[PDB]
């Protein structure tokens, strides 16, 4: 099916065998894998879970995110199919493509949060850790080999056409390090679990609304989630 | 709109994309007109009409209509795309092609672009109406090859039987049936199909059997085939300007 | 054991990994594997029997071949490696490389030699058809998929860094898709076989010497081996 | 000669060719006199100490060596030396990189090239004395791309323990202990290992028992290191030019 691409903030998004193909089996030996069980196999609906739970540090505001998702650098339908579908390309230089990138929210075998891949600039300026739930992407694990290149960041989910805003749940604004504000977006997939939000005590859990005033505060944008930029810094709870 | 490729049996960037300035000045462009802008109805008329020359008997084209030699099983698409590379190497591709039926000033069907080999055994010369198709004069000058056929049009995707009205059965050089495909898209012109006189107009079915001859090659299973062989640039020309 | 390139006629000539690695997997399943048997375990000698024969057609005479062997388009230390060691765009689109390549001779079985893979031009002037026995070369059939990019010559067997004179036995010479002559080499790495050079009756057997006068004959090089440039055109005996 | 990667644990042009003329006018410069002419003797003066920053201790080091993050097991020619990439991104690759040991117009050290981190927990600074190298600062401009510090020398293919003479481990900003290598390549000369008063300076020997004090993260072996982090360009600097 294509629920591989379901997110796609790229409404104009063959495909599968285009960025697939051109892999050497030295850095995909078995192939391109996807993410199963990102939709309940019942209803069709968003799995909404620990083990779906991914994340997207950006220094972009909510005020764009929470409005026009994440879409990829490579934003025309006048794209040169070809350098722009080359997922090992991407994943090893961070040139410009269609895919937009994320990273597995991580937990204990207790089922409690702990640190996930984090950007080495992250305790500088105001970057956002947005939460998201949202059907299919590449299991950048599943699909290469950890020593080999194009040295991706394993824990790594990427989404061919982006993702779209509804499946954006929740973002933290940090300021240098700290946690300022954590954004709740009205708009996401299933606003039942909106209340499952977690986060710090004494930190105001503002809810975004369209051009809001402080949900534009940012520094002076796949940066931060390039593999090089950053790591999984350590296994400590949250 | 999707015109360009009806006939099949992203991509258009994937082809339109690899191709330098100095290649096409102009850039890529379709045969206008080729179905009708009320109906939607194939344009069937002279300007329209379109030939392939090849060795397969009815008995598979009029069954499964023009398949390419890369069908979507064993696509490689930044290659399997490349229509240069296909054009000046008849390497494997998702291209089918076919030449303009040529006629005078008057509306009379002169000599098309022909096989070098037509001459020799059985080949067939299939008529075909179809929808869109890469005009490739107005796509390259006569620059694509150096022996441009400036009359090809090319089917990403291939033809549907349908598409296929007849085709004539030459055997050495001499025409020995004319088929007609039963199926074809607008019945209503099978009247239409021109041909010899006292040389025997049958109808096609399935397993026909008479509908399957072919040069012995064909049959060496175990060797792949360049089916697309006779419709090569290098491998043809319009011998003259006489008619039929 | 380096002994795929073994008759690399590249002196110059890590690189088994260039090359193979950028293969994809669509391409290459098992990936490159090099000719096995090529060379007596035992004699360290050439394994010179029909299972190992091979045949290069080439439009340039002995005078050339004989003395400097095949040589490959890209000849010079300096090379531009990535652009040059490719196999994939070399066997699509017979770009410049280091590769040459040759064609299995073919036989029925009852080891009687049957049409091998023959240039589409091979009836047209002067071309020749040389006998090769050298050791080692991609076994494009084993390293490729049928029916898939880049469709080579399955037959084929491509030498990164050529090969040297030493290993080619013999050439028809033809004219106008006629045999004229039947070259054999002096040098040839194992002389005691040049007995065996099989060829028609009544066509001059003459043996090469450098310079020699009728040895220079040609059209007023990696064509006519080109996959799309030829084909098997049956399994007649000869 | 082979001197140039002569540290080590088509390679030249693999690096070469993808450098272009603009950021490299005169191209790669591998430094010299890393060797002594006559002799073969490694040139153990001021002019060519190096050092490293790195938070692996001795036990590692001294036994190993430095060896790339990319092996010749899991190496991708194409990528894996791509220096320039591997300058401005800190990608893995078969390079180590290293960096001028600084000293004034009187030959006496200063300050030289020192991670931000340098401070914080136990870090190494390695000594070394190999050949070859590629001259960072001769090969680039500073007015150019990638901006590594021009006191950077490149190793392809790593270095060999033999090269590292000695090594500072440091402790929160402050030296703690100073370590010998036995098996330096010049045991004459590990006498002439500098060094502060009141520190002890131990002989490093196989498994020695507090030839393996590191952070804590080196131990998560589920999780892998990036031990090239400290020596990569944006993640320190010259912070003065003081004496030591």
């Amino acid at each position: 099916d294509n629920t591989w691409i379901q997110a796609a903030s790229l409404t104009w998004l063959l495909l599968y065998q285009l960025i697939s193909t051109r892999i050497p089996s030295f850095a995909s030996p078995n192939g391109l894998h996807m993410r199963e069980q990102t939709i309940d196999s019942n209803t069709g609906q968003i799995q909404i879970d620990n083990e779906h739970r991914l994340l997207r540090w950006d220094r972009r505001p909510p005020n764009d995110i929470f409005l026009n998702g994440f879409i990829p650098r490579v934003t025309n339908q006048n794209l040169s199919p070809v350098e722009d579908t080359h997922l090992l390309n991407y994943l090893r230089t961070n040139s410009p493509s269609i895919f937009v990138s994320t990273t597995r929210a991580r937990y204990n075998n207790l089922g409690l949060e702990i640190t996930p891949w984090t950007p080495h600039s992250a305790n500088n300026n105001i970057i956002y850790r947005y939460e998201i739930f949202a059907p299919g992407g590449i299991d950048i694990n599943a699909s290469f080999s950890r020593n080999h290149n194009p040295f991706p960041n394993q824990d790594e989910i990427t989404f061919p056409g982006g993702i779209r805003p509804e499946f954006i749940r929740s973002t933290y604004e940090y300021h240098n390090g700290e946690i300022v504000r954590i954004w709740i977006n009205p708009n996401f997939i299933n606003p039942s679990t909106l209340n499952d939000v977690s986060g710090p005590s004494n930190i105001s859990k503002v809810f975004w609304h369209e051009n809001h005033s402080e949900g534009n505060n940012m520094d002076s944008q796949d940066f931060d989630m390039f593999a090089p930029n950053g790591e999984i810094p350590n296994n400590n709870l949250l």
